[PDB]
């Protein structure tokens, strides 16, 4: 299933050789945070381009659900991240690594995937007074060629649009490679 997305990545994410699909990957993750803001529950989304060839998206909403199905022993989070506006499970499938961190009901929950395959079960990693969801992913270099790094202006342009299409939401873009920071919010 995740094998199908890796065999024909272009079908799912867009062109893999000119940057298009690489940036679509971020937008897929952002769209999920935007939907939490449209549901009334998220006021700030933070997109950070890291210096290790990863992007993180962090929202301040309710947190992705963390419950376990008792008979299956798989968390809701894992179901969201592994099963097939193409969905975040596609992003996971085309990421050499993906880290999900969820702050919810006083606890921090974390899980790591490699090419979509979870490495261990969802685990509690501490306590928190805050709620929200953070996804950080390192795109697969077996999939993406030529443009394998994130480009601030492609994200900036798009995140500005989202902020004005979803008035009230605050969207912050941060680049760790040079300290560039933008804040998009409209009234
Ligand atoms: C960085 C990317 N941001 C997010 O993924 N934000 C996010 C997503 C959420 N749910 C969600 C995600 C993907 C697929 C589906 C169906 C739901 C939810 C969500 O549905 N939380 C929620 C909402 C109602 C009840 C419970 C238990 C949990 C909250 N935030």
């Amino acid at each position: 299933g995740l094998d199908a997305v890796r065999k024909r990545p272009g079908m799912y994410i867009g062109d893999t050789d000119d940057g298009t699909g690489l940036h679509h990957m971020v937008f897929e993750v952002v769209d999920n945070a935007i939907d939490e803001a449209l549901a009334g529950h998220c006021k700030e989304i933070i997109v950070t381009i890291h210096a290790d060839n990863s992007v993180s998206v962090q929202d301040d909403g309710r947190g992705i659900p963390t419950g376990i199905h008792p008979e299956e022993g798989v968390s809701a989070a894992e179901v969201i991240m592994t099963v097939l506006g193409v969905g975040v499970s596609v992003v996971n499938a085309l990421s050499q690594k993906l880290e999900l961190v969820i702050q919810r009901e006083g606890k921090i929950h974390r899980q790591i995937y490699e090419h979509g395959v979870p490495q261990a079960p969802l685990a509690v990693t501490g306590e928190t007074e805050k709620t929200g969801t953070m996804v950080r992913f390192w795109p697969s270099l077996e999939t993406f060629t030529n443009v394998t790094e994130f480009e601030y202006e492609i994200l900036a342009k798009r995140l500005r649009e989202l902020s004005f299409l979803n008035s009230g939401v605050s969207i912050r873009l941060r680049d760790k490679r040079d300290g560039k920071e933008d804040h998009f919010h409209y009234e």
